[PDB]
């Protein structure tokens, strides 16, 4: 395998950072004035991470249309994703009306509420059935249906209802319970068995909206998940599955938000997961 190739060249020389600065180098730069208005400093969790102007999801209101969430949009592979930051104390009924305007079925989530003992996004679920949320400003319900509790992640079942119509869907939540405080996975097995159950849920499909994924920042795990996914769809897709060429994959990406992949270490683990999930495949 090809890919396993450049892997064992850049493991034998120990090259990993060399190749990552490059990517870092050659990522495109574009404007991201909407983000940095006075008016949303409240919605934006980090200074140094913002959505593009010509790929922001914009909200279907007059007021404020701003949340920090980016449009991948990968042409050959025919996936969309819309990466997007844990939510905020104040961003929680922004984040739900993006979820039922851009018609998502699929909600998944790569952190912990907590992690290094800081709070890296809000409480933004119902953990009780009989304990539901309303979000005033954004006019909707959301419901815990059932949870399936896993030893590396999480499934629920969400109900969200538009109080304005009475429509109703339901929204799966994937939650991966064990990324690691610091660095990355040993294996990729837990990681790509993960992604498997998220893609036979029907939430990456044309026949829905965007998959909706968050991390804290919503550049780092949240890339090496939609990196490895496409990837691996462009594998089955091409009449040569050696020409995938993951650097190649992750700059395209990169148009469309900035700093996907925020380590070299996320960058060794995605080839890892692309090269394992592959040799699964074959
Ligand atoms: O360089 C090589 O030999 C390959 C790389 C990926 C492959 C594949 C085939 C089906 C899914 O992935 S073959």
């Amino acid at each position: 395998m090809e890919m396993e190739k450049e892997f064992e060249q850049i493991d034998k020389s120990g090259s990993w950072a060399a190749i990552y600065q490059d990517i870092r180098h050659e990522a495109s730069d574009f404007p991201s004035r909407v983000a940095k208005l006075p008016k949303n400093k409240n919605r934006n969790r980090y200074r140094d991470v913002s959505p593009f102007d010509h790929s922001r999801i914009k909200l279907h209101q007059e007021d404020n249309d701003y949340i920090n969430a980016s449009l991948i949009k990968m042409e050959e592979a025919q996936r969309s994703y819309i990466l997007t930051q844990g939510p905020l104390p104040n961003t929680v009924g922004h984040f739900w009306e993006m979820v039922w305007e851009q018609k998502s079925r699929g909600v998944v989530m790569l952190n912990r509420v907590m992690e290094k003992g800081s709070l890296k996004c809000a409480q933004y679920w119902p953990q009780k059935e009989e304990k539901e949320m309303i979000f005033e400003d954004t006019n909707l319900k959301l419901t815990l249906i059932s949870e399936d509790i896993k030893s590396y992640y999480t499934v629920r079942q969400l109900e969200l209802e538009n109080l304005t119509t009475q429509e109703t869907r339901e929204i799966l939540h994937f939650h991966y319970t064990t990324w690691p405080d610091f660095g990355v996975p040993e294996s990729p097995a837990s990681f790509l068995n993960f992604l498997f159950k998220v893609r036979e849920s029907g939430s990456l499909s044309p026949e829905h909206g965007p998959v909706v994924v968050h991390c804290s920042a919503g550049i780092g795990r949240s890339g090496t998940f939609c990196l490895a996914d496409t990837c691996l769809l462009l594998m089955d897709k091409r009449k040569d599955p050696s020409s995938v060429d993951i650097k190649k994959v992750l700059l395209e990406m990169r148009k469309f938000r900035m700093g996907l992949i925020q380590t070299a270490d996320q960058l060794r683990f995605s080839y890892l997961a692309v090269i394992e999930g592959a040799k699964f495949i074959m």
